[PDB]
């Protein structure tokens, strides 16, 4: 129903702005391969949040 | 530092965890394409925990 959409939108847009912040966290650390590991979940975080935003938005 | 690292880790952790409960609640809510793209997330959340687990635990 739209509250549980609603519900996994908002998880969505949550995850995408955790993993930029993490990704964040592991440059600062200059930790190279986590970082670019950490690179990639953002995008496919993003990917996620996009894809449930055109269908439940 | 250690903490800084604990922090990161615990994130990846904790990133790991909110990816499969969406995973979760995008198949509760019978969403074909937002959960296999959430599966793939948490996959790669999956292998980001281990790698920084290996790194710093």
């Amino acid at each position: 129903g739209t509250k549980q959409e609603k519900t996994a939108l908002n998880m969505a847009r949550f995850i995408r702005s955790q993993t930029l912040t993490l990704l964040e966290k592991l440059n600062e650390l200059d930790a190279d391969e986590q970082a670019d590991i950490a690179e990639s979940l953002h995008d496919h975080a993003d990917e996620l949040y996009r894809s449930v935003l055109a269908r439940f938005g």
